[PDB]
This record gives C-alpha cells, sequence and structure tokens, in this order.
C-alpha cells in the first residue's frame, strides 16, 4: 500500500471524455493571451496548447499549470502531437507567420495545421484569429470540408471593440452602453456604421445627420480612422498586440461555450449578401452558440456602405483564386 | 450644441476619486500578468501602471483599454511620473530586470531607493506589495524606505512556492490542488523549507500516515515534490525564458483577500524578528493573515528542529547581506 | 493562554471604517433577493440587513452567515437599530406595506432620517412601490441632492421588456436591445425607436410596430411585461428574483463606478413639458456619486404625452402626502 | 416574411440539445435557493424545474427567466411531466415534508426517482431531502444506479457552519478554517477534532483539551451550536435555504466542472468502520464529472470510529423497516 492508496479509496477509475474542451494552436503572445483569458473565465474543463516550437510550448504550458489552484480548470495538457487536442469543441488558429507571398504561407501553415485538427476534433467548431482573418476564415473552411457554420473568423469583433472604447471615451459613458458596429474586412478597409450608433437606442445619426461624414463639424469619422490607428500605435509601441485580442476571443469563446446566442461582429460567408456572389468571408453580426454561427443579422446599410463591401469581397476574391491549396 | 450635450446631459462635475485603486510598477511580464490577472478578477475600480520604459508603457496600457468592453475596470492610467499612481489602495512593485544574487540585490536596492519614496508621496496609506526579486530582502528594502508600519509591506514570500507544491500534491493525488493542503515556508525560492506536518488532505495528516515522508528513507519520495518546485521553477526559465502566468495568478489572489478583506491566510514574507530564534531585522514566509490593513497577524507554525535550523539559516544570510545595505 | 492567542500573533488589532459597504432595509422576499445576489456578485466587504421584524431578521442574517465559506463578503451584521448600518456607500430600500403611498411614506418617515444619520454621504436606491412616488419622498425627507437618489424604476421592467423580445427574435437578452420609461409599472411606455437588435432599428424595418394595427402584434411584448408581473404574483404570490437580479446590476454600476447607462427613476422635472417635482426613469449614466448625467431619449408626441400624463398623476398623489 | 426573418437570416435550424442541464425538482425555499446561487455560478446551459404544485412552478420558471438578462443561463424550463428534465447531467431533489417524516419521503422517492432516471439514466442525483442520509439510500435502492451517480449533500453545510464558527472564535475567514464534520447530517454528527487546522498547524496538538469536556474553551459547544444553529435558523424565519442553497451550488460546481475537490457528501460507507449495513454516511469524497470517483480514509480514534458505527446500526434499523 502506497501512500495515495492508505489515503484515497478508488471506486471507480472509469474516465470520461472531457466535456468542454478548449484547443489552441499557437502559443505567441496572442494564443496565450486567448489562454489566459479563457481560463480566468471558467470556459473549459480542460485546455490544449500546440505549436512547433516544443521547449517554449512546454514552459507556457508548465506555467499555466503552476496556477492551477487559482484556477477551475483541472487539465491543461500541450504537445506537437494533434493527439493533445482530440474532442475539443472549439479549436482557436492564432498560429501564423511582399505580402501576397505572407497569404500563401500562411496558406501553407494551415495546409498542415487544419486536417490535423479535424482529425481529432471532427466535430469541432474553428475560430480563426490569424492574420489576414477573413482570407484565412475562407482557408479554413475551404481545406476543413466543414459547414459554414462552424467556422468562425475573429474579423471584426476587436475592431468593433476598440471602436466602443473610443466612442465611450469621447461620451463619457462605459462602452459597455455605448453600441456601435464596425463590419466588413477586417483591418484598414473596415466599415463604421453610423446609422447604427447609438446610446440607450438614441440614434447618434438622427441627432446628428453630418455624423460620419467630411462636412460633420466634430469628425466622428475620426474615431474609426483612430480604430486603425490604434492597432499601428500599438505595433509601434510594444511590439504586438495581445491582451486586446485575447479578451475579445475569450468572449467569442463564451457565447460558443454556453450556447447563449449573442450577437457578435464576426466572419462569416457573407456570398449572397450585398451583390456579393464569390465565396468570402467577411463580418456581419452573427448570432453565436453551441454549433457557431447559426444566424445573421440583415444590417440595412447604405449604398456606400454597400459598395465598400462589395469591393472588399473583390480584392479578396482576387487574392483566394489564386492560391494553391 | 456638440453631439454629447445633445445626447446627455450633467447633473453635476464633481470629480472624486477611485475607492478602489490599484497601482502596478513595472510592466514587464510579471506586472502585465498581475495586471490582467487582476483586471479579469473585477478587484479595483482604477488601474494604474508606472515603468520606466515610456513606449513599451503606453502601449501597454492601451492594449488594456482596448479590452475595455470586456472588463468592469472603468479607468486604466499610466505613465513615467508617480501622479499618475495617486490614492491607490495597494502598490504593487514588479520593477527591475529579471536576474550574481548580491549584484541582483544591488541594482534593485537602486531601483527601489527612486519607487518607494515616490509610491509613498502619491499614496502615503496604500498596502506595498513586492514581487521583485530576491523578494525577502526587497520586502526588507521597501519597508526600509517606505517608514511604513509592518503590516502594510508585503512580499510575494512563498505564495508562488506553495502554489507550485500544491499542484505536484494534487497531480500526484489525483486531488484538485485547492483540497491538498500543504505550506512552503521561509525563504522565497531555492531555500524554501516544505512543512511536511501540515501536508494533509481533509485533515488527514500525510507524514502521520506514512512516517518517512519527507526522508531520505521515503521509498516514494515525496521530498522530490519539494525539489520539484526548485527545479520547476529553473525548467520554466530554460524553456520560455520567464515566468509570468502563475507568479500573476498568485499575485491576483493576494490583492483578492487584501482589496475585499478576507482575512484569508497567505504563504508571505513578514518582518520574522521575534519567531524561531531569529533576533535580526528579516522578512521571511509564514501564514499570514491578509487584509484591508495588509498582514494584521501571523500564525505561529510549530516547525521541527531542521525545519527550524532552515529559517534561522536563512535569516542569518539575509541579515548578513542587509547589514552592509546603505540608505 | 488562549488557543488563538497561541495560534496567532497579532500585528495590530485596529479596525477601518468600512470601504465597500451595503445596507438592505427591509428583510422580506425582495430584500433577501437583492441580498443574496449582491451577495455573489462581490460587490460589498460588508452587509447590513434592517427590518422592524427581529427574528426573521436574525434567521436571515445567519443562515446567510452559514453560507460564508462560499461567499466573499466577509461581515454580515444586522440590527433593528441604525447603527449597523454606519458608513454604508450604497443603501437599500425594500421595506413597505391614496392610502397605500401615505402608508409607505409613514415608514418612510421613519426609516430614511435613521439612513442619513448614520451613512450622510451614501446613496439611497429605493425599491419599495411606488418606487416613483417614494423615491420623491426619500429625496424630501433625505435632503439629499437629486444625483443620490436613485429609484429601481423601469429598470426591470425594461429587463422584462429584452427577455421578451429575445424570446420573440431566438436571441439573447443582452444584444437585444429596448428601453421602457417613465412610470414603473402599470403606465410604462415602450420606446418603439430605440428596439434594435445591433443597431438595426425595428421600426424602420416595420412601421406597424409598437401600433395597434401590428398583424405581429409586438404591442403585446409590452403589454406581456405588464401582464407577466400580475401573473408572477397571481401563481406564487410576490416577485423577488428578477427584481433582486435587477438591483444588483444597480447596486454594481454604483458599486465599480461604472457610468453604465439603466433606466432608473430620477428626478425629471424641467424634461418633456415635465414642471413638477416628480421622478420617472430615464437612461441614466450611473456611478461612484449615483446618477451623473441622463440621455435625452428623443420622444414621439404620443410617448411624450404618456410621460407627462404620469407626471400629473404622480404629483397629483404627491401633492397631498403629509411628511 | 415575419420581422424577425426580415431581421435575422438564419444559417441552419439543426435544434439542439443542451450540454450542461440541470434539474431541480422541488421549487420551495430549498430548491429556489439551490437554483439562484446555481444561476449565478454559471454552472448550467439550461436549467429545469419540477414540482407537483402547477402554479407555483410556472410563477417560479417565470420569475427566474424574467433575471434572464443578467443571467447567462438560456433556457429554464418547468414541468409537472419529466420529460422536461431528460439528459441532464445533474438532478438535485430537494423535495419533500420539512418515523412518519421518512415513510412519506419515501413515498414522494418511489414517484420522483423512477421518472428521473427513466429520462436521465447518465445523470448525477444529488439529494439534499431530508433526513438526507436515509433518502440517499433510498434514491440508490430505486434508481439502481452505481453508488458514485447517488450523493447526498450530507454535511457539507455541517462543515461549512463548523468553519464560519471556527472562523468566528479565530478571526479567520472560513476558508482559511479546516474542520471535518463527518457522519449523519444533524443530530448525530461527529467534529472531527484530529483534522483542525489553520495552515496545517494542529489546534488538537496545541490544545489536547480540544472537543473534551475538560476544555476551558469549550470547543465542543462550537459543534453543539452547528447541530443546533439549524433549529436555531428554523425558530427565527422558519426554514433554512441560503446556506443550503450555497452548500449545494459548490457541490454542483465540483460535479459539473469535474474539478476532483473533496467535500464531505453522503455516500455508501459499508466496509469502513465495522460496518456491514447498505447505510449512507458522511466522509470526505472526492467530487468530478462521474460523481463520488474516490473517497478519503479518515483515520479516526476509537470513539470516532464507534459514534458512526452506532448511526449506521440507527439508520440500518429504520431501513430495514421502509417499504419500496
Ligand atoms: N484578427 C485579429 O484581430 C488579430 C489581432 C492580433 C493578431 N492577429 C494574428 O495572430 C497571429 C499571431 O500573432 P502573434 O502576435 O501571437 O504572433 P507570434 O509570432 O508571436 O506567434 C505565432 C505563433 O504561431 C506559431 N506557429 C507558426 N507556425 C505554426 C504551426 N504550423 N503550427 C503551430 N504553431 C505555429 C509560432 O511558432 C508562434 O508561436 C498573427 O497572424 C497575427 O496577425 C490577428
Ligand atoms: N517572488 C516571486 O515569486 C516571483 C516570481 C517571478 C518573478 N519575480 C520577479 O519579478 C521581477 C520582474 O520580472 P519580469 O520577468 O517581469 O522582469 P522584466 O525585465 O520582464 O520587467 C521588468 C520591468 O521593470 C521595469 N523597470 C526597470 N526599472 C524600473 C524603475 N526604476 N521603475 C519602474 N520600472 C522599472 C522594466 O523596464 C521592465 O519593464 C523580477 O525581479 C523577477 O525575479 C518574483
Ligand atoms: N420597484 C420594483 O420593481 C419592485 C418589484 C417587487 C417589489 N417591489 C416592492 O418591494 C416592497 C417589498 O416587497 P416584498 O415582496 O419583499 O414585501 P414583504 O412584505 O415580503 O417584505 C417587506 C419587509 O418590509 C419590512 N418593513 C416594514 N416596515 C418596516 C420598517 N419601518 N423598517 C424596516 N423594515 C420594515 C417588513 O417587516 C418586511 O420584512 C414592496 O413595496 C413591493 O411592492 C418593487
Ligand atoms: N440537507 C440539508 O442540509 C438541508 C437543509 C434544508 C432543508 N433540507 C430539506 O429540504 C427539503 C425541503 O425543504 P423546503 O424548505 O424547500 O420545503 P418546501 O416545503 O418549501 O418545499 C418542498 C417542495 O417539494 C415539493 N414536492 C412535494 N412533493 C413533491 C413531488 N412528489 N414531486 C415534486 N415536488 C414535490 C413541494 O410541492 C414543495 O414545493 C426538506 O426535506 C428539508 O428538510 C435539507
Ligand atoms: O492590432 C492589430 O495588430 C496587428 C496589425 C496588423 C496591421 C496593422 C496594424 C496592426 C499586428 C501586426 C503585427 C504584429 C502583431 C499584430 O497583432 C494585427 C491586427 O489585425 C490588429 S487589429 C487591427 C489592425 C488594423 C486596423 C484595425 C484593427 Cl482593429
Ligand atoms: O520561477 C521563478 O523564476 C525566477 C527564478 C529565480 C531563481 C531560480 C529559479 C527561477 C526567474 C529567473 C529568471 C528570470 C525570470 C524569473 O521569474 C524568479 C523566481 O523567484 C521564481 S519562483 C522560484 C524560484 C526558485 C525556486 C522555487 C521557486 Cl517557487
Ligand atoms: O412584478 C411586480 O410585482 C408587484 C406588482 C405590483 C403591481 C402590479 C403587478 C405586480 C408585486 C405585487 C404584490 C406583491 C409583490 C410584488 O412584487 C410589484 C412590482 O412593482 C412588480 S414589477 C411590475 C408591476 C406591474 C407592471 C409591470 C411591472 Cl414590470
Amino acid at each position: 500500500a502506497t501512500l495515495k492508496d492508505q489515503l484515497i479509496y478508488n471506486l471507480l477509475k472509469e474516465e470520461q471524455t472531457p466535456q468542454n474542451k478548449i484547443t489552441v494552436v499557437g502559443v505567441g503572445a496572442v494564443g496565450m493571451a486567448c489562454a489566459i483569458s479563457i481560463l480566468m473565465k471558467d470556459l473549459a474543463d480542460e485546455l490544449a496548447l500546440v505549436d512547433v516550437i516544443e521547449d517554449k510550448l512546454k514552459g507556457e504550458m508548465m506555467d499555466l499549470q503552476h496556477g492551477s489552484l487559482f484556477l477551475r480548470t483541472p487539465k491543461i495538457v500541450s504537445g506537437k502531437d494533434y493527439n493533445v487536442t482530440a474532442n475539443s469543441k472549439l479549436v482557436i488558429i492564432t498560429a501564423g507567420a511582399s505580402r501576397l507571398n505572407l497569404v500563401q504561407r500562411n496558406v501553407n501553415i494551415f495546409k498542415f495545421i487544419i486536417p490535423n485538427v479535424v482529425k481529432y476534433s471532427p466535430n469541432c467548431k474553428l475560430l480563426i484569429v490569424s492574420n489576414p482573418v477573413d482570407i484565412l476564415t475562407y482557408v479554413a473552411w475551404k481545406i476543413s470540408g466543414f459547414p459554414k457554420n462552424r467556422v468562425i473568423g475573429s474579423g471584426c469583433n476587436l475592431d468593433s471593440a476598440r471602436f466602443r472604447y473610443l466612442m465611450g471615451e469621447r461620451l463619457g459613458v462605459h462602452p459597455l452602453s455605448c453600441h456601435g458596429w464596425v463590419l466588413g474586412e477586417h483591418g484598414d478597409s473596415s466599415v463604421p456604421v453610423w446609422s447604427g450608433m447609438n446610446v440607450a437606442g438614441v440614434s447618434l445619426k438622427t441627432l446628428h445627420p453630418d455624423l460620419g461624414t467630411d462636412k460633420d463639424k466634430e469628425q466622428w469619422k475620426e474615431v474609426h480612422k483612430q480604430v486603425v490607428e490604434s492597432a499601428y500605435e500599438v505595433i509601434k509601441l510594444k511590439g504586438y498586440t495581445s491582451w486586446a485580442i485575447g479578451l475579445s476571443v475569450a468572449d467569442l469563446a463564451e457565447s460558443i461555450m454556453k450556447n447563449l446566442r449573442r450577437v457578435h461582429p464576426v466572419s462569416t460567408m457573407i456570398k449572397g449578401l450585398y451583390g456579393i456572389k464569390d465565396d468570402v468571408f467577411l463580418s456581419v453580426p452573427c448570432i453565436l452558440g453551441q454549433n457557431g454561427i447559426s444566424d445573421l443579422v440583415k444590417v440595412t446599410l447604405t449604398s456606400e456602405e454597400e459598395a465598400r463591401l462589395k469591393k472588399s469581397a473583390d480584392t479578396l476574391w482576387g487574392i483566394q483564386k489564386e492560391l494553391q491549396f
């Protein structure tokens, strides 16, 4: 009799499949920020990390494990082999590297990652964070063979969060109570939907018809410009962004894992909307839950706003048709 | 009229002061992990960040602000000037480049000579939580420089050591670390002392069940659990370069007890003069009751002759270094 | 020496004045639901309970205290005497019985000066019905500036509305936005123009929204907000859980200085052609100083007229009250 | 096309089943305290309520539903028919009256338990209804479940009360005051003095008279207060609810999140302490997604073993006469 056998009488050895498992692929700054935020929100009963850099992977794993006393996630695993990811409800991909090469190089990474993920978690939802996110969501969708509902791109979720932060600073109101949607292509070409911006259901555009135009005395257009300038500025200042993307991703994870059916601006296949007929992924408000994107909101856009999304779809398809699978 | 004034009618513009403000000094890997953990536990109404590297400081500030939608800490500020830290309840020092030990002391004392008086100037009534290494020496140093009473100068101490210990114990037993109790005390790091007599699950003493526990005669080598606390630490540095997540979680747990006045007991570093035959002004980890006045009480653990000798030895070495420090 | 002194060496005995204290007055179904909700949200470092029924009060305190292991609120106290409430940041009034209003006024004549004596700088949050009138009564008796006297108002009404909207749309209520303003309860006003998902206006899509001639009868969503409350009283005898949760949401914003916007009852003279000292719900920014700002909702003529009629009705009652 | 269709484009209508459903049976003071505590802890994606009083059930359901904006449990259902409870991970039984006390809750359980097993054959059963140790045996007998999936709330609350009182005496948070009350829930529970400690410092070693009549500080009265304060609370407010609700939600947390934390709950103790009868008593158990996977073999003094054994004989004496 060992000490363990002297202290503890076992009733059954029958270990079960983990029921609420999340995997993060890529343990760089983004991936780890996603990991810590997911752990502090108690979303998973098992977390798996994967990367190609083996020492860094083990170290990050152990560092999380050593905080186990302060968490409610009883099993943290990692490995280069995707067997550690088996039976994940949700797999978050943050792995990634002129700049048309860059796309094909991340496609090449995805050619390896995606089939391994699918092999071990055929029923998972895929959440793509890697950039350029809209293209890479299409790539994951294409390589995986999943229905469109199970391939979600982070998209404009962070863009909108920044927008609401900035709006909140201008109005002196918590971002939670400042509503506004940045849609379309993540990053420099995103579209701020001025018609939807509100506090307490009071449309800013109705109060201030010049809102978001060049005639706007207060230049609210700057808020959206600042959304892009902020991201360049953070990179210039600290070298990367981590905390904000980690938090926005944990929020998406919460909706999926808990089947909340909250509405988030994420990247989904928008074929058949806004005059678009190519297989491209762009952000619109989506209902997120246990089967992923079940529904999307049909935002009423101005002709200018539809045109901007159309141009994005055309540019995105232009790149995609040239990619090698 | 501006859009804001059309939308919003102001009842008053009295600018008041934060009620539950926390400052983190040094926004490296440790400091920023501390920050995210504190933010995700809703412990503060204002978070202030200080560092000497101005671009890194701003970028970190901005990156947290951008996650505001997902948090309930409405104000995050930063700056090189300590005026951003005014009226903090709790100030956490994680400053100084990560790591000989005497040369580490030397450079972190010099940093503290600048940091601590600026913290005291703006937050005279704060609790100071020292994380920077060597943590026991630097807790003494903060207490000497600040002039604060003993209760308000807390060193992270063996809080992480004990958490690592409990993780490892839980792994061998198949029990959650929360339900595996055991205390690593004394000097943080290489010379810490595992108190075998206190190790238990459900009040069942492991040492009583297994008298060889922690001795060289133990066939299950439970002494390796404490050795693995030490080895774990070196291994994480080898693998990723630094520790961040575990220390950040451990610090947020201490902040929780202090901000919410919980009077929970934690292994942290406090002025141990008067215990264990120790007559010098040294800080070492014992179990301390933490609350809104910091360390209000400490637990008097019965130690074996050997365990007591190790604390005494640490106290002798630490006082040997400290007596030569120039203030 | 005692076991305590053998185990524990004390560094200092000194006790601070409470830093994040909440008081709930009235330990009925509403008061206790507010209490449990506040406790499970870790909003207070000290909770005080006050009621006139001493056995009930003691029993409720002990039951909560016996749950201390599972909570992070280390001091829970109670008493008939308001000395237990000293230095509260937030005092929540849920105690209660033209007859009924005056009976609650009489209760408030005892309660409010006692609250003020022991927490002169607190925010008051009034839950007791009829809430809009009794928030006015607390304001008058206390002598507090209007920013520190807040009525639970239409926070619950709006939460119900968002629950019903969410059910109809297949969307979580958090993403279903819509505001019920004005007088709490029967005479509340659903603001159809603000009802939206993701910034998409339902009224703009569906102009019949909120009219009697609406084929989908979306007006019934607001009627069911009123019908819901009567049904719950019919079926179980009182409402508690929803109101408790709604009050804790308000407390969170105040105690954490969030500056979120909530539909709560505030002194509305100077808006919407209202010229009397009446409290009605509009969207208000809530924080450490209570209500610092309000949102000026653009109302239709019919919406405005409903608020004005409530104002006249409330004031018609209030002018008759003896203090 | 409705407004819903005008607003929302549906990608798929593939309907789903909950992944983390919990059922509470009985919506009285205890049941609803369990429910609100479970809801505020985000343990379930679906909560089902069952009771025989139809208006009360509907009204309590509605009341919780109305606070949905402030919760993260997207569906609350209720019903008289146990089809509303299908595929529950965890079913908490709090129904029954607050020799006669036992046989009447037994009769309730003859209806309830088969109905639960029918719709959720793989669930963990958590029994709260009193007398909890007896009704846990009854649930186990009727269900045919393996013993790991039938758990009584047992002495989780007694130990929580003990730790509260200990904490008040020492000036330490109950979380940091360790002490186990085992055996029978209620009058005959056993305080394990040898395990009582702060920071692993044994109070019995520091204070040898701890738990004896010779004790000048009368620590034995702390355990007496645990036994009593329940009667005290019933006398003052009519029932207990909040503490039990909090304790049940703590157990539910460990089950639903597979935490493998140790709690004192009622389990089959035949084979321990010389006990031979099919009796349930509280010992410390490791709780996770398979219910009680393991138990801690506390080392008891001869007096302590004698006390548990006496309880086992008493309970069996009642149980042998019950008719199923
Ligand atoms: N959508 C958004 O809003 C959002 C915001 C920030 C970052 N991103 C993206 O996240 C990605 C990563 O960001 P980062 O800062 O952590 O970069 P990083 O370089 O620090 O980390 C990337 C990690 O991916 C790993 N990796 C590379 N190939 C891999 C493979 N085949 N399998 C497993 N792991 C592999 C790398 O080793 C590295 O650890 C980038 O594409 C970045 O653009 C997008
Ligand atoms: N006690 C424990 O259990 C525990 C565990 C891990 C780390 N630590 C310690 O925490 C400290 C920090 O670790 P790290 O990895 O974050 O180091 P780091 O180098 O990543 O960061 C240090 C930060 O301190 C800043 N800094 C330097 N001088 C400063 C000054 N005068 N004022 C303000 N800020 C200043 C640096 O610019 C830098 O941003 C180290 O001493 C490390 O050993 C202790
Ligand atoms: N504003 C809202 O949305 C909301 C919703 C529900 C209830 N309410 C109101 O909450 C109030 C109470 O609801 P309830 O169901 O808990 O009623 P209750 O009758 O169950 O409990 C009321 C408590 O008030 C206490 N009380 C009476 N006089 C007192 C005094 N002078 N000092 C201290 N306490 C005193 C009683 O003793 C009792 O415990 C009612 O006015 C009710 O209408 C409003
Ligand atoms: N284990 C503990 O530590 C602990 C603490 C408190 C109470 N309890 C017990 O919990 C039980 C309930 O306490 P309470 O205060 O909630 O009682 P209660 O009277 O308020 O509620 C009991 C509910 O059970 C319902 N019920 C009765 N028969 C039913 C059936 N066949 N099917 C479904 N529901 C049925 C009743 O309608 C009622 O709603 C009692 O046995 C009490 O002793 C145990
Ligand atoms: O903030 C971000 O950081 C990155 C970026 C990309 C392109 C331009 C600026 C920043 C980045 C660059 C290099 C290394 C790490 C990074 O995370 C990646 C990225 O998508 C964002 S978010 C963003 C970016 C541009 C505009 C608006 C928004 Cl909301
Ligand atoms: O884990 C830690 O990391 C550091 C360390 C110090 C000395 C020996 C090993 C590690 C470290 C070194 C370099 C860079 C960054 C670091 O955080 C600092 C530190 O105190 C710890 S904790 C620890 C250390 C040694 C033994 C047992 C424990 Cl629990
Ligand atoms: O839901 C409520 O319950 C009470 C009520 C008051 C007046 C009419 C119906 C119900 C009630 C009655 C009796 C006993 C206890 C109670 O809480 C009190 C009350 O304000 C509400 S909220 C409400 C009430 C009416 C319409 C719409 C709404 Cl949103």
